[PDB]
């Protein structure tokens, strides 16, 4: 048995920014009280993982990244009550402690135990379960899914359906649930409305899916890579526009196309300029814009508050506004019942050992989601 | 009889920025089709009128300002159906045409016929009804209430209760309805919540009134002028804070006071810095901040969009989000039914001839609302 013992396994360690991951042996400590050690089965490559490499997102290095994944519980620490060895689980990069003011609020999901706002790169107890070359290695968002085995706090894992296909439902751990929730829960897109989605990667595709599910009459996809347009239309976009095709700023184009501004817009890229453009393109009196993209570290946007004074609503969200631990199992159940599709997001499959090729695919513009198999 | 004739009357003309109003004779043309000429009874001095004087707001000069008022219909043009000679009325600085996409939208009030966004300083037909010393004088927001008589478009006037005391209900034309609606309708303050109101003038006080009416448990007033605090507590503030008393930024103070951020905040001043502070002080996952204040023309703020990504909502509104022509008569009816009070807002009552003295009372920090009586 491996229970109570250190596990030696392979992980993808990031030693330095702007460098390939190093696939090499790490030591994974056994779970402490209220901790869960998970044998990973599949993990997706999300742009936020790439932000760690690029320094768009600052988190302590060296690190084991990865936050969109699914696996099987190997062992549980003392006091764990919500999962058992052998359960299928999704790590929760946004925890749900159930006890803080946000967890208790009907509309909050950004649990105060998160490691996103001011990342420490640790477990909840401020220590690391990972050693590599005798050196401690940081965690990422409490999940660190780029490893054959990880350890997570109990508040950062959800039990899911035992019959779930883990190579698909890993996307519920980030990109799908984020985009879909951003539309259905955060924006509360309405029947017959006009939507604009900026960025047609896995998360923006998922936002399109949610807009369509909510009954939007028009869904305008916006991307500078026209190769993204065919799949955006397959999942519900009614039209697609490339800002590079136009002499005028795209907020003006979108305001014209929507006869005075869109009902709902979504920034699903991570640029300061598109955040302001996306706000501006929604109708000035009653439009809603949602920021989903992750901006470059420590940078401020500039905007005219008259955009808001007229009536616009501007909001953002992590993980589609979903209370993570309550929502993930339900989302998996709904997937199993064919209430939404995940295959449109999966463009490439690779073994974990080819993680760097997976990142190359994302950076080239070729992929949506590459799913890595352990 | 004056109907169908030019009226020569007294008005307060603003010939140039940063100068006193000139109280002198103007000529007021009769109303054209779908226009209403009103004998003014009382008008309030709103900070937004002062913004015209100071250059904070840009609108064509020379102008007859004034937008918070009440009077009695003198005559109607052909085709008017919603008011008759002798009716008590409130001019609507945000029109309600009833036909545009905003007017048709359940949550929109910033009617596309407004003269706020891109001011022309005319009637709807692009002409002026005012002359002074042989020169055409601009209108302001379709209202121009600093005159013994004005002419407004029908879509910019509401009939109110014939028994209304005009010297009080004129506040429903701007400051009361703006503050109150910002709380009750735009923010949708909840029972038991904690609110922070930045700026304790007439509009901020009315926002306090709304927060209290909505059942807030804590209402923190914020102002640099501690002389404003006693009246803020009278109308519902549970605590008041002066940023100048603290070594730390007031967003930090308010976050500490509210054990991690407020539920609802309101910027009711008109400064870029306080708009950002107000957003920051609301709880990062589920807080809502509403911009009410009018900032200096053409200036952008800077902010970190992580404030929004965590879950905050940022919005603004004109006129408390109220559909103007539907709402004004109901607000007056509610006042007559003792559902809210207006007297706490009124600190001074002066003849119209003392308009400049009224503006000096506002600028010196000594008044809340001065009501000018014709
Ligand atoms: N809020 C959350 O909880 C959350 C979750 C998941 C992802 N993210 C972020 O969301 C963003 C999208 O993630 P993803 O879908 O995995 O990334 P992605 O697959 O890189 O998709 C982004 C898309 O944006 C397009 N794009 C780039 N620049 C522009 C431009 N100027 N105008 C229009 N399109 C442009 C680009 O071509 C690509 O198709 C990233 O910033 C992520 O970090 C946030
Ligand atoms: N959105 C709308 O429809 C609408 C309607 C009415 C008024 N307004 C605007 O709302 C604002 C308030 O109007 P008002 O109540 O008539 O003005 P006011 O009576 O001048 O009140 C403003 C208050 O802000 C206080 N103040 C000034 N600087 C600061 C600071 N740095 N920190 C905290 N407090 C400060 C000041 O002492 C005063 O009590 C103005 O900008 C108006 O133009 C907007
Ligand atoms: O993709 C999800 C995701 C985010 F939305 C973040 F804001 C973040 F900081 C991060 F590390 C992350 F992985
Ligand atoms: O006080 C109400 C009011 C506003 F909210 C404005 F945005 C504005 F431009 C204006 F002239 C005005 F009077
Ligand atoms: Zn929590
Ligand atoms: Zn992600
Ligand atoms: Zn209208
Ligand atoms: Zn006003």
């Amino acid at each position: 048995s491996t229970a109570g013992k250190v596990i030696k396994c392979k992980a993808a360690v990031l030693w330095e920014e702007k460098k390939p991951f190093s696939i090499e042996e790490v030591e994974v400590a056994p779970p402490k009280a209220h901790e869960v050690r998970i044998k990973m089965v599949a993990t997706g490559i999300c742009r936020s993982d790439d932000h760690v490499v690029s320094g768009t997102l600052v988190t302590p290095l060296p690190v084991i990244a990865g936050h969109e994944a699914a696996g099987i519980v190997e062992s549980i620490g003392e006091g764990v009550t919500t999962v058992r060895p052998g359960d299928k689980v999704i790590p929760l990069f946004t925890p749900q402690c159930g006890k803080c003011r946000v967890c208790k609020h009907p509309e909050g999901n950004f649990c105060l135990k998160n490691d996103l706002s001011m990342p420490r790169g640790t477990m909840q107890d401020g220590t690391s379960r990972f050693t590599c070359r005798g050196k401690p290695i940081h965690h990422f968002l409490g999940t660190s899914t780029f490893s054959q085995y990880t350890v997570v706090d109990e508040i950062s894992v959800a039990k899911i359906d035992a019959a779930s296909p883990l190579e698909k439902v890993c996307l519920i751990g980030c990109g799908f649930s984020t985009g879909y929730g951003s539309a259905v829960k955060v924006a509360k897109v309405t029947q017959g409305s006009t939507c604009a989605v900026f960025g047609l990667g896995g998360v923006g595709l998922s936002a399109i899916m949610g807009c369509k599910a909510a009954g939007a009459a028009r869904i305008i996809g916006v991307d500078i890579n026209k190769d993204k347009f065919a799949k955006a239309k397959e999942v519900g976009a009614t039209e697609c526009v490339n800002p590079q095709d136009y002499k005028k700023p795209i907020q003006e184009v979108l305001t014209e196309m929507s006869n005075g501004g869109v009902d709902f817009s979504f920034e699903v890229i991570g640029r300061l300029d598109t955040m302001v453009t996306a706000l501006s393109c929604c109708q000035e009196a009653y439009g809603v814009s949602v920021i989903v993209g992750v901006p470059p570290d420590s940078q401020n946007l500039s905007m005219n508050p008259m955009l808001l004074l007229s009536g616009r609503t501007w909001k953002g969200a992590i993980f589609g506004g979903f209370k993570s631990k309550d929502s993930v199992p339900k989302l998996v159940a709904d997937f199993m019942a064919k209430k939404f599709a995940l295959d449109p997001l999966i463009t490439h499959v690779l073994p974990f050992e080819k993680i760097n090729e997976g990142f190359d695919l994302l950076r080239s513009g070729e992929s949506i989601r590459t799913i890595l198999t352990f």
